[PDB]
């Protein structure tokens, strides 16, 4: 239970470093949803990021495991969390 607060990310887009030369933009275009855009990783290889959900309606955290290339969206459902992390999986 520590991150950025998920109604600090706005539609404009936070950029994030997740671990060691891996950074993302998120962005929040409606509150049931956080978009997640790879910018930069390592050798331009696949992302490995690992994406914690917590507080709010969430009574636990939830994670979710994003391995995607540089360029490329994920979208998720934010389950009326307050608190988003990410870091390396």
């Amino acid at each position: 239970t520590s991150g950025i607060l998920l109604a600090s990310i706005t539609g404009a887009g936070s950029a994030f470093q997740a671990y060691a030369g891996c950074y993302l933009t998120a962005f929040r275009n409606d509150p049931r949803t956080l978009t997640l855009r790879m910018d930069k990783t390592r050798g331009e290889r696949i992302s490995n990021v690992l994406v914690i959900l917590s507080g709010g309606a969430l009574s636990h955290a939830v994670e979710e495991v994003v391995q995607i290339a540089p360029g490329a969206v994920r979208n998720l459902a934010t389950l009326g969390a307050s608190t988003v992390q990410f870091l390396h999986n």
